[PDB]
C-alpha cells in the first residue's frame, strides 16, 4: 500500500505518519525530515535547500524529485509525508510508480481551519536532536527534555508557509480527487480521534 498525506502545515501529518508507520508497518518518507538531515550534514542538497526552507518557500522541484528517486523503497508499504507538494512533483511521482507497476492507493487530506493551523504551529516545539515533536498546550514536553521553537514556526514564516501551501500545494486536492483516491480526514480533532479516522479510511 502507498499512501500520501496532504494538508496545510501543522495539520498533524507527521504525527499521524509516525504513528501509522510504527503500528501498521509502513516506511515513512518525510521530505521535511530528510531535508533537515541534509541541512545538518551540509550535503550539496542541504546547502541549497536551506535558504528556501528558512524563508518558508518550497525547495525547487528537481531537487525534491531526485531525492525521492534516491530514497524510494523498492518494496513494502510507504507513507509519503510532505511529498508531493506541487503538481509537478505529483506528476513525477505518478511516472515513477507507473514504471514500477505501482500506484498511489489513497491520498488522505488532513482538513483543519487556518486559525487552528496557526495555533498548532506557534505552539510546536521539537527535540532538536531526535526530531521528536511536542506542543506546548496539547502535548507538552517533559521537564528536563530540551526543546526549541523552530525558526520557520514563528508567526512571519507561518504566514508565508500557509500562503505557499494555498498557492502551490492545495491544487493537489483536485489533482487526486479526480483520480478517485482522495479521502477526507477531520484533522482538527484530538490526536487519538484523528488516528482512528486514519485507520478507518485505509481499512
Ligand atoms: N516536497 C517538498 N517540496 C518542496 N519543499 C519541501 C518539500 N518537503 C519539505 N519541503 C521544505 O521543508 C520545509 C518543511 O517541510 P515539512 O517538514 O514537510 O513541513 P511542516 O513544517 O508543514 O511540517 C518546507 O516549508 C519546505 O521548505
Ligand atoms: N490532533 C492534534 N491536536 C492537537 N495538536 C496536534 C494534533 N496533531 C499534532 N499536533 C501538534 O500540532 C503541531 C503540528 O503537528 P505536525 O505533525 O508537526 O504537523 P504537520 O506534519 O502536518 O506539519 C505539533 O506541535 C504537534 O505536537
Amino acid at each position: 500500500m502507498i499512501l500520501v498525506f496532504l494538508g496545510p502545515p501543522g495539520a498533524g501529518k507527521g504525527t499521524q505518519a509516525k504513528r501509522l508507520a510504527k503500528e501498521k508497518g509502513f516506511v515513512h518518507i518525510s521530505t521535511g525530515d530528510i531535508l533537515r538531515e541534509a541541512v545538518q550534514k551540509g550535503t550539496p542538497l542541504g546547502k541549497k535547500a536551506k535558504e528556501y526552507m528558512e524563508r518558508g518557500e518550497l525547495v525547487p522541484d528537481d531537487l525534491i524529485i531526485a531525492l525521492i528517486e534516491e530514497v524510494f523503497p523498492k518494496h513494502g508499504n510507504v507513507i509519503f509525508d510532505g511529498f508531493p507538494r506541487t503538481v509537478k512533483q505529483a506528476e513525477a511521482l505518478d511516472e515513477m510508480l507507473e514504471k514500477k507497476g505501482l500506484k498511489v492507493d489513497h491520498v488522505l487530506l488532513f482538513e483543519v481551519p487556518d486559525e487552528v493551523v496557526i495555533e498548532r504551529l506557534s505552539g510546536r516545539r521539537i527535540n532538536p536532536e531526535t526530531g521528536e515533536v511536542y506542543h506546548v498546550k496539547y502535548n507538552p514536553p517533559p521537564p528536563g527534555v530540551k526543546v526549541i521553537q523552530k525558526e520557520d514556526d514563528k508567526p512571519e514564516v507561518i504566514k508565508k508557509r500557509l500562503e505557499v501551501y494555498r498557492e502551490q500545494t492545495a491544487p493537489l486536492i483536485e489533482y487526486y480527487k479526480k483520480k478517485g483516491i482522495l479521502r477526507i480526514i477531520d484533522a482538527s480533532k484530538p490526536v487519538e480521534e484523528v488516528y482512528r479516522q486514519v485507520l478507518e479510511v485505509i481499512g
